[PDB]
């Protein structure tokens, strides 16, 4: 059903996906771990939607569990520098996934680096679905696990974070490995990012992932359960745009409070293209 | 009531636990904690799976840390709280050393014999003040910010002695200066290897139980406390017998995993009186 182009397109993606997502997170190590005016009500109110506790499973079968403290001062800062070097080495293995795509490669290094500026934090969240667990709600990274607390209104409560609906959405809809790498295909190869040059080149490319991930939908799909399924994905990959934007805003208002981003992650903000963005700019250089 | 003797006695008892004993255990630090020949082996798994505890560590901003231990799996994890428990035993002895050196009737005996008393009553001091901070009805010895909570595997339970004994001596609901009485009767125990004042440590000893029978029979409600003092005393009695089944099974642990720290070293057998006990010493003339 497919052409033979994009068979070959959904190949290369597909194995770039498994060359370079740790799965298991065993390598993943030297991390932060929480110790053994209205600027501040604000940033109150957006950790506090996101809670979790944290599990630690060793090699010999022993658990280490984190459970926050319950209260909103500087105690709800406390995980976010283990999220930060959670978050940055899911973005080093995203760099790696752009890098080995051969219609990434091609392109001038400046918008390489404007593409993944744009869409680290939306293809970190897509890759977070394929191990988030809906029924215990846990993100299950191999030997860490990220399990939402609970709440009075249960259910209804925490849904109101457009970040966990939009997690929760996404699980329901039961997507193949082929269709989470085309979705992280679209959203890298977005034209309209800040920074890009090529907008017709990354326009046409992004076009051409979209037209196979359609053809792919309508050829392994027919159950009535996945009508409408491409633009549901479509929909869903426009919501997670205006999510990053939300959440960018967010962790700029919780960096002015507190400082815990990464070189990295201050990279992919704001806290010459080339000179702005060193690491990035190293990375992008480096083999694979 | 007592006479004044035996009431100098117990307000000298209770001034020692009083100075040395951190019942919160505020000054324990600086501790290690789990990361994140095979007949021999076979002796020490069957030694350790007897006795396993979680760790909570709860912070000050209200955060907790939780460890489960592992299941045996047949290698080095078994031995993943050994540090921890070497930390927390050279702390707790530290404080029973101090608690025996404000004691003007053991400071009066030899060196040598302050070294022995203390050498043989180490482990059975720390069960006893252990036993004042476990919890009966949550299986948990509830030390500040730091719990041992035993894992569920009750019956059960009660086939291991050292848990049989703090659930037994808990029952008993003894007061402090019963609990700092059983204490002395312990330090003071003329049978211990190496003792040379055997005639002065039994009288000292028997001073001690006539003190905490008189206290028994006049500030508890008789006959309903009729036999108190006697339970108390197979109490210690039973504790003698777990501190030696208990010390040949660190040497076992010792011997195939050593983990046991330079002071715990000296309180058993692990390479004069004063020569092989150098620590020991400075810590006892300081
Ligand atoms: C494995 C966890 C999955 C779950 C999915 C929602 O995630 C959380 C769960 C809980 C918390 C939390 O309890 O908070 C303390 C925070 C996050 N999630 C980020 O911490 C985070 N996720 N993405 N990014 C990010 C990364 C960027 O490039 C490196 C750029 C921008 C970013 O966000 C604006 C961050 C900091
Ligand atoms: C802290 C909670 C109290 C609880 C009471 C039963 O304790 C444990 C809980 C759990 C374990 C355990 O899960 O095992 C890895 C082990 C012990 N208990 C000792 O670790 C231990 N208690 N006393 N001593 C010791 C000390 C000596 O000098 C002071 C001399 C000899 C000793 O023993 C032969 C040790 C090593």
């Amino acid at each position: 059903g497919l052409t033979e182009e994009q068979r070959m397109m959904i190949r290369e993606l597909m194995d770039a996906q498994m060359k370079t997502f740790d799965t298991t997170f065993s390598h993943f190590k030297n991390f932060r771990l929480p110790g053994v005016a209205a600027k501040w009500s604000q940033v109150r109110k957006d950790l506090c939607s996101l809670k979790v506790s944290l599990q630690l499973r060793g090699e010999d079968g022993s658990v280490w569990n984190y459970k926050p403290p319950a209260d909103s001062g500087k105690e709800i800062f406390s995980l976010l520098p283990h999220m930060a070097d959670m978050s940055t080495y899911m973005f080093k293995g995203i760099i790696s996934f752009a890098k080995v795509i051969s219609y990434f490669r091609d392109l001038p290094i400046e918008d390489q680096i404007s593409l993944l500026k744009g869409a680290a934090f939306e293809l970190c969240q897509l890759r977070f679905n394929t191990v988030f667990n809906a029924e215990t709600g846990t993100w299950e990274c191999g030997r860490l696990s990220y399990c939402l607390e609970d709440t009075a209104g249960g259910f209804q409560q925490l849904l109101l974070e457009p970040m966990l609906k939009f997690h929760y959405m996404l699980k329901k809809l039961q997507l193949h490995e082929e269709e989470y790498v085309l979705m992280q295909a679209i959203s890298l190869f977005s034209p309209d990012r800040p920074g890009v040059l090529q907008h017709r080149v990354v326009d046409q490319l992004q076009e051409q992932f979209a037209i196979t991930l359609k053809s792919y939908i309508e050829c392994n799909r027919p159950q009535p359960a996945h009508r409408f399924l491409f633009l549901k994905i479509m929909a869903m990959l426009t919501e997670l745009r205006s999510i990053n934007a939300q959440h960018t805003q967010r962790l700029l208002r919780i960096q002015d409070i507190h400082p815990f981003a990464t070189p990295l992650m201050q990279e992919v903000f704001g806290i010459s293209l080339t000179e702005r963005h060193k690491i990035l700019h190293r990375l992008l250089q480096e083999g694979s």
